[PDB]
Parts: C-alpha cells; sequence; structure tokens
RNA sequence: CGCCACUUCAUGGAAAUAAAUCACUCACGAAUGUCUU
C-alpha cells in the first residue's frame, strides 16, 4: 500500500511536470490525458518515466519481497501500458474504448485468456503462457491510417 | 661479250570487360464529429 501510494503521488507529479492532466490515479490504476510531444518530451518518455517511478517505489517500499523473489526466480510487479493518440475532434468515447481495448486485450494479453476461457480450455499449461509487462500503442491519423504496435 | 626471265599476293590471336540497377521528398492535407422535422 505504501509503494502504491508513493507511486501514485510521484506519477501525478510526473504527469503535471510533463504537461498532461491526471484523470484518475488510485491503487494500480492510472488514467492520464497528455500531449503527444511538448517541450521536447514525448508520450513514450512519460511512459518510461512512469515505469521507472513504479519500479523505484516497488524497490523502496518492497525490498524484502524483491530480494526474496530475486533468488527465487519469480516475476516482479510490473505496469502494463495502453497508449492511444487520436485527433482532438475524434470522439472521446471511441478513444477511451480504444485505450481500454489496447490495455486489457493486448497489453494484459486478455485476448488469449478470453478466447481460451470462452471455450473453457484455459487449463494450467495454457495459463503458463500469459504474458504481462506490455505496452500497447495506437496512433490514428485524421485520415484513419492507424499505426498500432505492442 | 652476246642473248634471256620465272616465282610468291594473309595467316594466327583478341570479337567486349568492370562500375553504377534507381536515389531523395511527399505516404494523405483541409471540411464535416451530427443536422432538419
Ligand atoms: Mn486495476
Amino acid at each position: 500500500s505504501k509503494a502504491l501510494l508513493s507511486f501514485n503521488i510521484e506519477s501525478i507529479n510526473e504527469i503535471v511536470a510533463y504537461g498532461g492532466k491526471p484523470i484518475f490515479i488510485g491503487g494500480d490504476d492510472l488514467l492520464c490525458f497528455a500531449p503527444v510531444c511538448c517541450n521536447g518530451n514525448n508520450v513514450f518518455n512519460l511512459v518510461e518515466k512512469l515505469s521507472t517511478c513504479f519500479d523505484q517505489c516497488i524497490n523502496q517500499h518492497l525490498q524484502q519481497y524483491i530480494n526474496a523473489c530475486s533468488e527465487a526466480q519469480r516475476p516482479l510487479p510490473s505496469l502494463s501500458f495502453g497508449i492511444s493518440i487520436t485527433y482532438h475532434k475524434y470522439p472521446m468515447f471511441e478513444a477511451l474504448h480504444t485505450t481500454d481495448y489496447l490495455l486489457e486485450m493486448v497489453a494484459k494479453d486478455n485476448l488469449f485468456k478470453y478466447t481460451l476461457s470462452n471455450k473453457n480450455i484455459l487449463n494450467e499449461n495454457m495459463k503458463r503462457f500469459i504474458l504481462k509487462n506490455k505496452l500497447a500503442f495506437s496512433l490514428q491519423k485524421h485520415s484513419g491510417q492507424i499505426y498500432h504496435t505492442a
């Protein structure tokens, strides 16, 4: 809880310093509206800064668990990111749906899990193939050219 | 000293060889994000 609160405060500070707007940052959830590029920094620079802040807070407040999971060879807490860049006149509801789709379905690999679970073949060996720590990014131009990657 | 002409009329080698084979720029821009009953 201490690590999450510290990360939330530092993420608010970083979003304000970059030049964006914090919508909601609480627990493990973050929602921000930021410029594509301003004062030389990009969106991906902000994402890297947020990931660094999360890692720093995890190290600072969870050092015992980090040390235990280091030699035990177990994954550490991580942040999955979903970035959508759209024209300012593009509907905000569609942009938010695109961001949710990116984050959940691609960045959290919920497409694999959802397709497996709808057919009831999730099992455990298949659950071994759930991939986290992903960045989903999509840029839709004014002509709908949409560049997307993960 | 005199007298006197014939013969021969292109073969062999090289017959193309390397370098560059597209380069840069633009890869959508503006309007409309609902309107009238
Ligand atoms: Mn959450």
